[PDB]
């Protein structure tokens, strides 16, 4: 079904932050794995995972669509050199993503794609709930200290 | 069945009083899973369902004595902001409660309402078995340490 | 997540109204059960449980955007005295917390905030499944009369 | 299979009745299920998927004869604004049913086309059950009175 | 173990009480249930073995303290001759027994038996429960008008 | 619940093309089955299916808002002749279809009735899967010939 | 564990291929489902997965000898137009990555780090079984034409 050609320039900028984020939490997961805290390896193993599964979505779309996806230009990789800064990494990554995901919501509802603006909002809440994730973890290492806070993901 | 107007009286206090505290819990345990306290939000959450459960109770006994449950009339909230503060703000608003229990008691026994009094003598267990859980997490805050406290109640 | 200022007043005011209904519905219940309209009671008593749940999701919304959720404030409780009244009352509520829902829901859009605006819509479809069911019962009060209409609901 | 024109043209015709009766049928069901006749609208709702049924053998058996079957024209109708005009519009319309039924069966014995008889007798023994059904509300409606009959067809 | 003289005469006072109540509430079940009034009859039926059951652990606390339990008087039993005086000549009893409960309360504490009065306040728990029934089936009939009450205790 | 008028109009339209769907798919469904070409018959017949789901949630939103539903004028049918032909017919009603979905969408919007545009959003989330199904059919027409793809299509 | 640095690099372009593969066969996979290729699909993402696990333990492998795996730097995606393309594509994307494999299998080697041999000898396999299954496919275009090759891929 041919689709609006700014909008699939939006779901391809969505999947670029997506590929990103992908590969910074794969490798973030894998760093705190290496480095025995294997509670914030596996939390953050998942979030790669379900970046992978939006970034499924928007191909399939942008396939229906009549576009073509972008999986070849991959942005700049945000990778911490410890825990407090991997978050914070995160963080960065995850609010620039919601503001190009309601840009392109915007732009959805303009011209009415409004299956397209669904996918974008349900990808949006995934967003939003992993920045709840990061925002209160970064809370706790300063409730905490950050010792206890490393201390409480040695396990899983 | 006609009760005594004070009777009645008194259980509307203690209404008003369960309601108070069903919202201050309700608002304390959302702060603490905001947080990532979790611990700490289950439990506030379960105290709340408590009072609510002594909520229903006191306005079906007022209504069988042929009295008008006063569900308009809340006081004030005591919120803290964090949670040392709000630990105390449990505590301070039990202890009014159980006072108020006590008095409600001897009136019932002096009216010979003694249903109404062993209906009361179950939430004053109730809210003396939450007082002895405020007062030793405030206890232990001071012999674990504030931070070591809070880190025992990230996980449920 | 830093949220909208009058995003958070619109959500402040729909918890509002929400912290009304659940104690004039859980009201509702008690005195219907209390009359032995044990079916009215039920029925009323999961529509508060349902306000409940919908002011609990209210007021994590409002935490995660780093509002202070308000359940200090409450408005007025219609009660009504009999059957045909409570449920005009139930009805008024509901009237006026939907007209309220639609202006969060404009502003949320303005703003961008589109998680916000699925929560409430998902809150708006709720409160119009009420207002059919209310509907529906004070017609079914005219086509079958109201002596049958109570005796219908004597029983769970 | 090559059939009779004429029986064709007699099966296009009692398709049409199931067309009318199917929706005549499904409307009569969501009406009673707004109006909160909960029985009314699931047994309303069960005579429409007969119909279906019927409609889905005759468009089938009107194939394998090598026609047409006739979806497109639509007759008029009989929508009631009460319960008593709607029962008796179901049953005007199965009335006449009944009568196109039988003129069909009757080319069907003459062309010896002993199948299709067969498969107009069920339908008719359908039909009959049907207005059973509907002469018996209409003859319960006067024993126990509208009100009574009404409340009765309230719940499942 | 030897118990107060006057407890004593205050438990038999109350069995005497239960003694009526349950030949009362077994003719009324009966009644009923010859009646047609088959929902009736059951509750009625179980209220009886309620009073039973109290009579049995007034009988067996009595031997207890060494006193003599008297089954030997029969005070007037309260027998209605339709539905709505059968209800009122129960309430009534209801209404003479839980006064004499109150009283033989007070004495109870007076004089420290403490155990008797646990026994008693249970009784007097039941009684209430029972007169908030028959309180909620009086208004019922006055509610639902009393051809559709009956109607709605024909059945179980 | 009053319903916005042109709301209602637009619901109408919609369930006006759900009702021209149900009787094009049906009758594509049965010709398939006839020519012996299964998968496409039960395929198409569950197609149908879920335009006869999607006309009922019309139906009942239509009486919930105090409309009439017009299940009365039935729009042209575009029956094919062949495989291909039925198919590109019914991607030709899809896109109508989709079309008015659309418009009907930026209607409820601007009169904020925002369950009414999700209850359209949810039907055009269908919809645009069955045109994805008829694009993809018809591409696979091209991809593996036509008589290819007819055999496999001959079997459930 | 600190390795040998050209080892590290070794593995690291390794992973760069296995990046490569992870998009390139997704891209693949999600363009023959689009298509109704579903059985290549379903193949193609399966292919993608496996070079995913491949990629997880390269990179448990950098970090443990103390490198620094490279998820930045993403080389030529090689995505073809058809399906015949598209398998050739992946092909001489797979014999690319089996040269680099042997050549970094002869450095580990020399340097006796026959863990990182074992490593990439099992990837061989698998990337050797991928060309197998390519090869094949391949075949089997030109045994079977191209029509029947898709044909037969159309269903799971
Ligand atoms: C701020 C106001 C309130 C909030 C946020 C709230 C929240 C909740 C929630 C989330 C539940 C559990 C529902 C479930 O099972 O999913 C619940 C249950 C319940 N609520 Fe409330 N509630 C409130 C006020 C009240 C009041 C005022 C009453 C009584 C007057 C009440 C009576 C009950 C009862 C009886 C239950 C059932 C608990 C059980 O037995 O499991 N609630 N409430
Ligand atoms: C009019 C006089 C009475 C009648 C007609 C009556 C009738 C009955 C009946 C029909 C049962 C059910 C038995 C069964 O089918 O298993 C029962 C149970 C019982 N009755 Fe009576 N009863 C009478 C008096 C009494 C008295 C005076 C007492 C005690 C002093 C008593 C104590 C009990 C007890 C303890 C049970 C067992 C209840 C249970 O646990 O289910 N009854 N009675
Ligand atoms: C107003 C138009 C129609 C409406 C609203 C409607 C509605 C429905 C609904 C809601 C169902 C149940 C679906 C499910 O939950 O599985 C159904 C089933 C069905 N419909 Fe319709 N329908 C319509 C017209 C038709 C027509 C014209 C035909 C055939 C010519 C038809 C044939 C069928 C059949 C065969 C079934 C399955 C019944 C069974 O075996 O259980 N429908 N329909
Ligand atoms: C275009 C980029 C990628 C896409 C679209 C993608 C997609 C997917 C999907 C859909 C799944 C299945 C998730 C599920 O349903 O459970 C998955 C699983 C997985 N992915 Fe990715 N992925 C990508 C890149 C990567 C990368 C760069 C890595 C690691 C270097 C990776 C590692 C994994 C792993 C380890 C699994 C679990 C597979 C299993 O064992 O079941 N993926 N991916
Ligand atoms: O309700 C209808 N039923 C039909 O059959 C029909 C049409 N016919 C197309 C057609 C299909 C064939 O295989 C063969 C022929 Cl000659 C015709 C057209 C409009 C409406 C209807
Ligand atoms: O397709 C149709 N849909 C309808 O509603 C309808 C009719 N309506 C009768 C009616 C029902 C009411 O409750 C109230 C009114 Cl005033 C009218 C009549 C013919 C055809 C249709």
């Amino acid at each position: 079904m041919k689709g609006d050609k700014k909008v699939i320039q939006h779901l391809n900028k969505i999947l670029g932050n997506e590929l990103i984020a992908i590969n910074q939490y794969f490798l973030h997961s894998r760093m705190w794995n290496d480095w025995g805290l294997k509670r914030l390896g596996a939390h953050e193993y998942h979030e790669s995972i379900d970046e992978m599964k939006h970034a499924d979505k928007l191909i399939e779309r942008i396939l229906f669509l009549e576009g073509l996806p972008n999986l070849q230009d991959l942005g700049k990789l945000l990778i911490g050199e410890n825990t407090q800064e991997m978050l914070q990494c995160d963080l960065n990554l995850e609010l620039k993503a919601t503001k190009d995901l309601r840009e392109a919501i915007v732009h959805c509802e303009q011209v009415h794609d409004y299956v397209s603006r669904d996918l974008l909002k349900d990808i949006l809440e995934s967003e939003e709930e992993h920045i709840d994730y990061l925002e209160t973890q970064l809370g706790l290492i300063q409730k905490v200290g950050l010792e206890n806070y490393l201390q409480s993901h040695m396990h899983e």
